[PDB]
């Protein structure tokens, strides 16, 4: 009893005529009601989005806020402005932000608090790199980067986590659903030290690798994964197979 | 040449609500003839706010955006998705932006170049710090922002360039129209020795400093300032006022 949960992380894509064909498709589509999708289009079409879905069972949320709501901070996108248009998710800890925008755990820290804070859902993304899994580093770091928001976030009703296999992304090397299933049992045992084995019993972790059409159902029976955080496949009619991945 | 421009930056600032009401201001506004306004909302805006204006003097930019089109950059805003919504600038290079956010000097020059690429014109933003002042070396920062770009772009007829004085913010220094008036004077001599004199008469130079209502009016007869990159007078009833100074 964790609500299946399944996010679409379109990243840098989208047009308003994908967009709607996108939402369109969900709205159309057969989907239980008793999951949990929400989709993450760039800042530009999170209004023209939210217009658009017409199923109880869809939210949309931004791909990234700063950790203030207003002021002096040209180019950012606000928790404030983002429920204004009606979007409840907020996505925050993404790799991308991490090593492109090198963006620290103290960052994203701030940031949970702050969104968790104005009533936004946040969606945090930990994991670890290559050279970090080949030393064996992999708890460490996600124990390193969840303890950074423990620290600032005694709540987490309203969190959800992702774990991203960064070291399974370009790589050449994949992740299992073993490897996923191992990772999380793991990450949720470290959580129950913190928070309680009730609060971490009810906490959704996402798998955030390379998830498809193709590969959804290969993690149905994995006890500890809730659900997904999409990339690539979001912006595709296979979205709607991972979503009915379990039945 | 030499067309007035006046671009409003929001900042990290404005709603649905309030995004209306500075348009409709500016829809029935009696505001001059050849005179260029772009304003700059929150990315969560842009849509929405070029749905509404109805003047063909008044136009529409984001706020930053990345040096690719489309991928894996969740977050970030994209030039060709800015288009699709109908704006038609992005400012890059601002102050907050180098600042909290450290955009050096190159990835600015790499997304002027871009965005040149696509086709959007930017508002491209150079300052020197108070501490690079006190050691009086603000030519030598100026030049060396402009510089980077430079090396990359050879054709300006697209972008209008902001001076920031960032030393005259929280500081308690205040920067004149004569100071103005001096230093954009300089980084057009400058731009001629190397984009040759039409190309740099023909360059607008805007003011990106803390201009309002009350003292726009300083700024007339200042041969060299353009125009200005303003900052929360353009939330406020006196943008206008700004707009008709120079009448």
């Amino acid at each position: 009893a964790r609500t299946f949960f399944v996010g679409g992380n379109f990243k840098l894509n989208g047009s308003k005529q994908s967009i709607k064909e996108i939402v369109e498709r969900l709205n159309t589509a057969s989907i239980p009601e008793n999951v949990e999708v929400v989709i993450c289009p760039p800042a530009t079409y999170l209004d023209y989005s939210v217009s658009l879905v017409k199923k109880p069972q869809v939210t949309v949320g931004a791909q990234n806020a700063y950790l203030k709501a207003s002021g002096a901070f040209t180019g950012e996108n606000s928790v404030d402005q983002i429920k204004d248009v009606g979007a409840k998710w907020v996505i925050l800890g993404h790799s991308e932000r991490r090593s492109y925008f090198h963006e620290d755990d103290k960052f994203i820290a701030d940031k949970t608090k702050f969104a968790l804070g104005q009533g936004v859902g946040v969606i945090l993304c930990i994991g670890e790199t290559l050279e970090e899994k080949k030393a064996g580093k992999t708890l460490d770091v996600v124990e390193r980067q969840l303890n950074a928001v423990l620290e600032e976030v005694k709540d987490w009703t309203n969190v959800v986590v992702a774990y991203e296999p960064v070291w399974a992304i370009g790589t050449g090397l994949a992740a299992t659903p073993e490897d996923a299933q191992d990772i999380h049992a793991s990450i949720r045992k470290f959580l129950a030290s913190k928070l309680g084995d009730k609060a971490a019993s009810e906490l959704r972790i996402l798998y955030g690798g390379s998830a498809n059409g193709s590969n959804a159902v290969t993690f149905k029976d994995k006890a500890d994964v809730d659900g997904f955080l999409v990339g690539g496949a979001s912006l595709k009619p296979e979205f709607v197979d991972i979503i009915n991945s379990r039945n």
